[PDB]
């Protein structure tokens, strides 16, 4: 069998317009509405997302996992000329499809692609990819990373006061433990968003948490 990114990139190439991210985005919905595939129709959090990145308009955006490409393509074509997407994924065969939907929305050039395990990336971010601190976080990798990742992020000086973390998935198939973390946290400001998935007919959810700087050393 084809796997689910190798197919939609398929579809995308053969119905969507070059350079067009928001014909991209839509050729993907479509198809996976199609194929009842409800994580991989992406409106709904992309509602949210959108309205995220236009009211902080980050410089530097982590995001964590790629699949297909479409959150990518969502990010990038609202960031600034200049501005810079690094995105980290484990999978090669994902971060490929990834970097394909990215050349055909015209958008390559705003982000770099790193094929790794989260973990092992984030502590080269400072020396490795000359970062200073991130302007915002997209958490979509596995679950169980995702308190992990926030507390290795801390640790390694890439947050800074204002950076806005904006975590998927934290309903289903849930993130439990970052939510009970950042919201108990006087170092994160947050606020829960509703999204909806089809099939299961389930409200999911996305939490931004502002990041406000580090705990007291008293
Ligand atoms: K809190």
């Amino acid at each position: 069998g084809d796997t689910k990114e190798q197919r939609i990139l398929r579809y995308v190439q053969q119905n969507a317009k070059p350079g067009d991210p928001q014909s991209v985005l839509e050729a993907i919905d479509t198809y996976c509405t199609q194929k009842e595939w409800a994580m991989n129709v992406g409106d709904a959090k992309g509602q949210i997302m959108d309205a995220v990145i236009r009211e902080y308009s980050p410089s530097l955006v982590l995001e964590l996992g790629a699949y297909c490409g479409y959150s990518a393509v969502r990010m990038a074509r609202l960031l600034q000329p200049g501005a810079r997407l690094l995105t980290m994924e484990i999978n090669p065969d994902c971060a490929a499809i990834t970097q394909q939907m990215l050349n055909f929305a015209g958008l390559q050039d705003k982000v770099t692609i790193l094929n790794g395990a989260s973990q092992d990336l984030i502590p080269q971010l400072k020396k490795k990819y000359d970062v200073d601190t991130l302007d915002m976080v997209f958490l979509d990798h596995w679950k169980d990373r995702y308190l992990p990742d926030t507390l290795l992020l801390e640790k390694c000086g890439l947050l800074r006061k204002g950076t806005v973390l904006l975590a998927d998935n934290v309903i289903v198939p849930g993130t439990p433990d970052f939510l009970a973390y950042v919201r108990g946290s006087s170092s994160f400001e947050c606020t829960h968003y509703s999204s909806y998935l089809e099939y299961m007919k389930v409200v999911d959810g996305l939490e931004k948490a502002i990041y406000q700087g580090p705990s007291s050393p008293d």
